[PDB]
C-alpha cells in the first residue's frame, strides 16, 4: 500500500437550510485538514458542520478561517443559514485529506 | 506495481438531456477526487452524476463547487438540462485520479 | 522496470476527412488520460474518434472539454468534418500518457 | 507509515471573549510551527493561547509575528480580547504541521 | 542501471530537400513521444519523417501539432519541401525521450 | 523515525526589556539557520540572544543580517532594547529548523 | 554510484576558423543532448562539429535549432566559419548531460 | 542519519575592525560553498577571511563576488575594514551548507 | 555515503594579473561543469584556467560562454589579463558542483 493525498479548494457564496459541500463515499478512510474562510465583505456568520467519528460545529465569523484536522471525515456541510431577504455570504474552503490505496489489484 | 496519478481539468458549457463530461474505460480502477464548479454567471443550478459503485446525484448552484472522493470512479455526467431557450451555463472541473499500473510486461 | 509518464499537449485547426492527431507505434501500452477542448469560437462540433482495446467516439460542442481514461489508447482521430466553406474549428488536446520501461538492456 | 505535512495560512479579524482560531480532533498528534501576525494597523496587541502539552500565551504587539514550535498541538485561541467599541485588530495565521499516517488498512 | 529522460524543444524555419532535425548516435536506444508544431502562419503543410524500428510519415497542416510515441526513435526529418520561392514554414517542435543507464562504470 | 525541516519567516518591530520572538517546547531537538536582519532606516542596533547549549550573542547594525547555524536550539529573544523615545526598529527574521519524527505511535 | 545530470546553457557570437564551445577533460563519461539554434537575424549558416565515439557535422541555418543525442559526448566546436567582413552569426546552445559518479571515496 | 542543506542569503553594509558575519556552534561539521559578493558601487576592497580547517583570505574588488567551496566551514568575517571616514561597502553573501543529523534520538 | 550538488553563479567585473574567482579546500573530491560567461560589452577576451587533475586553458571572446566538464576541479581563475588602461571586461560564472560525503559520523 502507499499514502494519497489530494489537495483542493473551492468557494461558497449563498445570497434553516443545509448545503453539503463536500462529502467521501462512505468506503474511503480520509485524514487531514479542513479550512473554511468566510469572506470580510459576508453580512452573517458561516456555520460549519463537520461529521468525522464526531459530529464537530463551527463558526466562522465574517474575515475569519475556521481549521479543523483529524480521522474519519465524512462529510462537511454550511448549516443555521439564516432567512435573511439581505443574506450575503462568501467564502472558501481548501483541503488537504489523505487516503490508503493498496498496489495488489494492480492493472 | 506502482500508483500513477492523473490532474487534469476541463470546462463546461451548455447555450433534458444527458451530457458526459468524463468516463472510464470500464477496466481501469480510479480512486480520488472530482471537483465540479458551476460560474456565478450561470442562470441555473449545474446537476452532475457521478458513477462508481454507487449512482451520486449532486447540484451545483451558481458560484458553488461541490466535490466527490471516493473509489471506483466510472463516468461524471451533466443531467437534467432544462429546455429553457435563455439557459446559460458555465462551469469547470478538476479530476485527480489514481490508478494502478503493473510492471510485469514491460518492454 | 519502471513506468514512464509523458504529459503533452497541442492545437487543433480545421478552417467527410479523417485528421489523425496523435497515434502510437503499435507497440507501446500506453494507459492514461485524453482530453479534447472544442474553442467557443468554432461553427461546429468537434467529432472525436479514441481508438484503443475499444474504439469510442465523443463529440465535443463549442467551448466543451470532452475527457477519457483508459488503457491500450493507441490512436486519436478527428472524424465527419463536414463539407462546409464556411467550417472554423479551433481546439486544443492535452495527454497524460503513462507506459512501462524495462532496465535489462541499458548501456 | 509515513508523516504527512499540512501547510496552511488563515486571517484574523476582530472588529473578555475567547475565539479558537485552530484545534485538532484530540486524536492527532501534531507536531510544527504555529506563527501569528498582527498587522501594524491594529489599535491593540493580539494574545493568543497555544494549548499542547502545555499551555503557552504570547502576545504579538501591532507589526509583530510571534512563532511556536512543539509537539502535541491540540488549539490555538485568541484570548483576553478587550471591550474597546473602537477595537480595530487585523492579523494573519500560518502553520506547519506534521502529524503520522498508518499505511495498513489501505484500500 | 537507471531510466534518464531528456525533454528538450526546438524551432523550425524554412524561408525536394530533406532537412534532419534530430538523430541520436546510433547506439542509444531512445523510447518517448516526438510532438511537430506547425504555425498557423505557414503557407503549407509541413510533412515529416519519423525513423524507428519503422519509418512513418506525419503531415502537420497549419495550425496543427502531430504527435507520435514509441520505441527505438533514430531520427526527425523534414521530407517534401515544395519549390515555391513564396513558401514559409514556421513551426516547433517538442520531444520526451528516455534511454537506459548503466552504473558500473562509474567514476 | 524521519526528519522534518520547518520554514519560516517573521517581522521585528520596536517603536532594558527582553522580547522573546522564538521558542521552542524544551523538548524537541532543534538543528537549523537563524537569520536576522535590521532594516537600514532602523535607528539603533538590534541585539540578539539565541539560546542552544550555549548562549550566544549578536549585534546588527541597521542594514545587516546576522547568521547563526547550529544544534539544539532553544530560544532567539531581543535583548538590550534601549529606553530612547525616538527608537525605531524594523527587522525581518528566518529560520530552517530540522528535528527528528518517530514513526512508532503512528494512526 | 549514482548518476548525475548537468543541464546548462551558453550563447553564441561571431562578428577557416575552429572556435571550440564546449569540451570535457578527456576522462567523464557525458551522455546526453546538445541543441545549437542559430537566430533568424545571422548571415550565414552555422556549422557544427560534435565529436563524440565518432565526428559529426551539421548545418544550423537561420533560424533553425539543430540538435543530437548520444553517448561519449567529448566536445563540440563551431568549424567553417567563412571569412566574410560582414559575418553576424548570433547562436545559442543548450546541453543536457549526464555521467556516473562513485561514492566509494567518500568524505 | 540525513543530510540536512541549509541555504540562506544576507546583506553585508560597511558606512581595523573585523565583523562576524556567520558561525557555527563549535560542534556541527558543516561542508559546502560560501560566496560573497561586494556591490559595484563600493568605495574599497572586501577582505573576507573564512575559517574552516584551514583559515583562508579572499578579496573582492567592487562589482565582484568570491567563491570557496570547503569542508569543515566555522565562521566568516568581514576582515581589514579600513579607517575612512568616506568608506561605503555594500556587499551580498549566500551559503549552501550540509551537515549530518542523526534520527536515533528521535521524539 | 550520498552525492551533494551545489549549484552557484558569480559575477566577473575588470575595469600580467592573475585572479582566482573559486577554488577548494584541496580536500574535497569535485566533478562537474563550470559555464563562464563573456558579456559582448566587454573590450577584451577572457582568458580562464581551469585546474583539475590537468590544467586547462579557455579564452571567450565578448558574447561568448565557454564550458567544460570534469572530475576533480581544483581551481578557476582568469589569467593574462592585459594592461591596458581602457579594459572593461563583464562577465559571468556558473557552477554545478557534486562531491560525496559520508553519514558515519553523524550527530
Amino acid at each position: 500500500a502507499e499514502l494519497v493525498t489530494n489537495e483542493f479548494a473551492g468557494d461558497i457564496l449563498i445570497s434553516n437550510t443545509t448545503v453539503n459541500i463536500w462529502k467521501n463515499d462512505g468506503i474511503v478512510s480520509l485524514s487531514g485538514t479542513i479550512s473554511i474562510y468566510n469572506n470580510r465583505n459576508s453580512t452573517n456568520a458561516l456555520s460549519i458542520q463537520i461529521i468525522s467519528s464526531t459530529t464537530n460545529t463551527f463558526t466562522a465569523l465574517p474575515g475569519n478561517t475556521i481549521s479543523y484536522t483529524g480521522f474519519d471525515l465524512q462529510s462537511v456541510s454550511v448549516i443555521d443559514i439564516p432567512s435573511d431577504p439581505s443574506i450575503y455570504i462568501e467564502g472558501r474552503y481548501c483541503f488537504q485529506l489523505t487516503y490508503c490505496k493498496s498496489k495488489r489489484d494492480c492493472l
